[PDB]
């Protein structure tokens, strides 16, 4: 009400400008250094001794030869963005580096990019120069059908919404070098408007070509000096400078509501033309007064309240003096008020100037301090006797007219060539509205998860360089859990990522370098984030001296569940499982083995389900681990699967399988042909777990024969080392007996769904009774056949909770063979250490690409200024 | 495609009566001058004089594209031509139109390909 328009408030800002700086902080510290980003024109981008002329006037050449340059323009990300090469080579830089600005703005504000889908966001954008345009016209080659979208102004923002499928206004306009500050304002209507929601403004400016420097130096518009001279007496004109910047808007109570951090608030602003005046490039002294106090009125703040004002400041003799003297005309009454220009230290940007004066003022906001003014001294003599509070600070000076009870305001103003003004205020944003200083306590001394993510495998390196740097520049003015929750929570993942796990800042400092330069072959991850992960209850064979020693030593769960199962092992069984798990022999005897294993997976997979609270997509089941896989499922109690798991080590011991294993490389089919080609059915195939590799069991003799005729065949086939037989027709005097015995189970509907490894279908849900164990024992498992249906239902990530890798081999053969990408893990690896504990693996689950709640391992912390993942640029 | 709709004159325009000089007139967009020249005329058409709105408050909103023009000056090789600054930018488009009235509403030019011919109504409304 007091503002007649909803106030809006800045969540988040992006910018590539001139001499490196991609960040609004890197700004921020050149601005404090007082640094200069206006150099000679690149000899790539053209010859600038070809058409320098220091003669004022002559046709054909320029007065100047200086400008500032991004450190690439040509850099962009075409595989991040899904556009084609070809394609991409046709699109104006402008485009790219406006989607790759936004992007990053985004990001900036803790937002998933890909979250915006179908929202009713809008999006508006300034487009000034198309010298891509020109260089397509000048290279005869804009017969490329891909131009057409590549080049016309509207696609910009049609871009951008296409990417993310946002609904909302889509505007490309020009305002000449005002575009920025005019998209501010169009956005600040439309969301007053109840139009959209969340709008982006801004706009880019590069610079290709020289044919428009030349035309601007006939028009005298250019400085020769190289830098421009804002409210100086040397005022020489501006200099042409590359830039791109955007900024993502939301309506205040919205952002209050949803508690986004909020870096300013925009009261209000207004726009205006200065009408008819000598030509069509005289400024208006009366016109800016009125849009200044227009703009006042609409915000409903008093003038003498702001303290400082972002002024146009292009360096112009004529234009200069005027937009000084109208400022005078309302701002400075009495009370001291500070005058700042960005060009000072970047030069102008002939669509970014409004956008890029509106940054600074939002770090100078945050700062509560104003950066000097870059080659100023003193004012024209024009203004020697106008009145006014209005100073220009040479130095780096806190803010002017200091007041508690008042929140700082900031004035910004943007005016063009073709005579429309626009204007805005800028408050300070209100207080912290979550915990003051985001409620510290017990902070956790166990190392966190850093998560990180890239574009590329080098762009990663890069990027934990730079990340690396940032957090020794501020190890302590930040803190871990801050840094961790803004990494996995106010972050998007790009495809290729790791995580580096630490307890402390200059640990993480140290791991972050050790990548930085050390090399490895990172790929991207398969999953999507759309699905959890698949268990893989591996069975017997894996198991070593002392598994569970660090495991216990580390994870408070795993050592409770252990603990918990402890004692029903010593009761069913009829010994303690805690003396097996730290034996210091390699653990034998299918009595003793069999639970053991049972109880290492049911531990892990609790301890992923609540240290770590990552969900199963699904679950695959491994002989005696189906029923473990079961327990997770929610298809067994845990006392009916201890029970089962303790009873049948006890029952197989009675006769130790009256048999022996042969795995054969031959396919199952070409497997089952080659032993009927016999008439050996006193052995069959007992484990199928890929086309390359099948698994038969049988008598001891026979098996040792089959092997050797294979071996003879000239194929691979070993008789395994296992001291008991599985799914033949040997440990069928057990059958009827363990039939009998467990009986007595109550299994229940499963909660996760479950892949019947045992069963011809694993995709149908099985009963896992006394039967089904009977059968896992008795009849062939299709381990193929459920990691087969894994992948047809779209599951690609797979993990194994074996203490050793057994069959991510196979699993990769079988994806393999479907000609399907997937990632295989091991749980853990024989004798390998890992104090971090499961944490670690975590990070491969992440980097595969699953699902996961990561408010689990982060439910609450403040978000800050971490850096932003680099991207691959090839020209 | 060998055909469409064609203008009667393009190249067409009454630089003396808006004071324009012919070198500058050369060079504007033929688009710019035709969203001049039939602003004027809706604006007569309205009824209005097109000197009283001097001195008001009125905006203007226009939707401009396909930047032929350049192209053709590019391919000529005159670029070097001072009055391109404001003869080819599409930003004058409005403001040569709010300078000529002396209007001093908000002036904006934009582009949204077919569309601009009814998002300018919106935007105005
Ligand atoms: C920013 C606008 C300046 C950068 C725009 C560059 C235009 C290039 C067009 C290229 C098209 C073709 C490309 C391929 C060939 C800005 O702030 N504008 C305002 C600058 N200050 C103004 O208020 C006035 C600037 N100039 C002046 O001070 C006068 O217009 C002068 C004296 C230079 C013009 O002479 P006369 O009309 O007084």
């Amino acid at each position: 009400m007091e503002s007649r328009v909803t106030p809006v408030a800045v969540i988040g800002m992006g910018c590539r400008l001139p001499g490196g700086i991609n960040s609004p902080d890197k700004l921020w510290e050149s601005l404090l250094r007082g640094d200069d980003l206006v150099t000679e024109i690149p000899p790539d981008r053209w010859d600038a001794d070809d058409y320098y002329d220091p003669e004022p006037g002559v046709p054909g050449r320029s007065v100047s030869r200086w400008g500032g340059f991004l450190d690439d323009v040509a850099g962009f990300d075409a595989e991040f963005f899904g556009i084609s090469e070809r394609e991409a080579t046709s699109i104006d830089p402008q485009q790219r580096l406006l989607l790759e600005t936004s992007w990053e703005a985004i990001e900036h504000a803790g937002l998933d990019p890909a979250s915006l889908a179908g929202s009713s966001t809008a999006v508006f954008t300034g487009l000034t120069h198309e010298d891509y345009l020109v260089l397509t016209t000048t290279a005869g080659g804009l017969a490329s059908p891909y131009v057409v979208t590549g080049l016309n102004n509207s696609v910009a923002s049609g871009r951008i919404a296409h990417t993310l499928g946002l609904h909302g206004p889509a505007m490309t306009f020009d305002t000449a070098c005002s575009s920025g500050l005019m998209a501010v304002h169009l956005a600040c209507r439309s969301l007053h408007d109840g139009e959209a929601d969340l709008a982006l403004a801004g706009g880019c400016a590069v610079l290709l070509e020289p044919h428009a420097s030349v035309a601007a130096s006939a028009q005298g518009m250019l400085s020769s000096t190289g830098r421009c001279h804002s409210f100086d007496a040397d005022a020489d004109g501006f200099v042409r400078s590359e830039g791109c910047a955007m900024v993502l808007l939301k309506r205040l109570p919205d952002a209050l509501r949803d508690g986004n951090r909020i870096f300013a608030v925009v009261r209000g602003t207004a726009t205006n033309q200065d009408g008819r005046t000598e030509t069509l490039t005289m400024p208006s002294e009366d016109a800016q007064v009125a849009v200044y106090r227009a703009a006042l009125a609409a915000a409903g703040v008093q003038p003498e309240t702001v303290g400082v004002v972002e002024a146009h400041g292009t360096g112009t003799p004529i234009g200069d003096p005027i937009e000084y003297r109208s400022l005078a005309r309302v701002y400075g009454a009495g009370t001291p008020c500070a005058l700042g220009s960005a060009k000072s230290n970047m030069g102008h940007s002939t669509a970014s100037a409004g956008t890029v004066g509106l940054i600074k003022a939002i770090l100078s906001l945050r700062h509560g301090v104003v950066p000097p003014l870059l080659h100023f001294n003193r004012l024209p003599d024009e203004l020697s006797d106008v009145e006014t509070g209005l100073f220009v600070p040479q130095a780096v000076t806190p803010w002017p007219n200091g007041n508690d009870h008042t929140p700082k305001r900031v004035a910004v103003s943007s005016f063009g060539m073709s005579g429309t003004n626009v204007h805005a205020i800028v408050e300070e944003a209100p207080a912290e509205a979550s915990a003051p200083e985001s409620s510290p306590g017990d902070a956790e001394v166990g190392p966190r998860l850093f998560m990180l993510s890239s574009t590329s495998s080098d762009a990663l390196r890069q990027t934990a360089r730079q990340l690396a740097t940032w957090v020794e520049e501020h190890q302590d003015c930040v803190a871990a859990s801050d840094l961790a929750y803004t990494l996995a929570r106010g972050r998007a993942h790009r495809p290729v990522r790791t995580a580096v796990v630490a307890a402390n800042l200059p640990e993480l400092v140290e791991g972050l370098r050790e990548v930085a330069d050390g090399d490895a072959l990172y790929d991207a991850a398969v999953g999507h984030g759309d699905r959890g992960p698949v268990w893989v209850f591996s069975g017997q064979g894996s198991q070593w001296a002392a598994m569970g020693t660090q495991l216990l030593a580390s994870e408070p769960v795993f050592a409770a569940t252990i603990a918990k199962l402890e004692p029903v092992i010593a009761a069913e069984s009829g010994f303690s499982v805690t003396e097996a798990i730290t034996a210091q022999q390699t653990v034998t005897g299918i009595d003793k083995v069999q639970p053991a294993v049972f109880a290492v997976q049911v531990a892990l997979a609790a301890t992923m389900e609540q240290t770590y609270g990552v969900r199963p997509g699904a679950v695959v089941g491994h002989s005696m681990g189906e029923s473990a896989a079961a327990v997770v499922a929610g298809a067994l109690s845990l006392e009916d699967a201890a029970r089962v798991i303790c009873r049948r080590s006890k029952l197989m011991t009675r006769i130790a399988g009256a048999g022996a294993m042969g795995s054969v490389e031959l396919p199952a089919k070409q497997v089952n042909s080659e032993l009927m080609a016999r008439g050996i059915d006193d052995v069959v195939v007992s484990v199928v777990a890929s086309p390359q590799s099948t698994v038969i069991g049988g008598t001891s003799d026979t098996v040792r024969d089959l092997i050797a005729r294979w071996e003879q065949r000239d194929v691979m086939a070993r008789e395994v080392a296992v001291d008991v037989a599985s799914h033949s027709p040997q440990v069928d005097p057990i059958l009827d007996d363990l039939a009998a015995a467990l009986a007595d189970i109550a299994p229940m509907t499963p909660k996760v769904p479950y892949y019947s490894a045992t069963l011809f279908d694993p995709r149908e849900q099985p009963v896992c009774d006394g039967a089904y164990w009977v059968d896992n024992l008795r009849n062939t498992v299709q381990f193929a056949a459920a990691v087969q249906a894994a992948m047809e239902d779209g599951y690609r990530v797979f993990a194994e909770l074996s203490p050793h890798p057994l069959l991510t081999h196979a699993v990769e053969q079988t994806g393999r063979s479907l000609d399907m990408s997937v990632a295989a893990l091991a749980g853990m690896r024989r004798e390998q250490p890992l104090p971090h504990g499961l944490r670690g693996l975590l990070t491969e689950l992440h980097r595969a690409g699953a699902a996961l709640d990561y408010s689990a391992l982060y439910p609450a912390g403040r978000l800050v200024d971490a850096p932003l993942p680099a991207w691959t640029h090839a020209r």
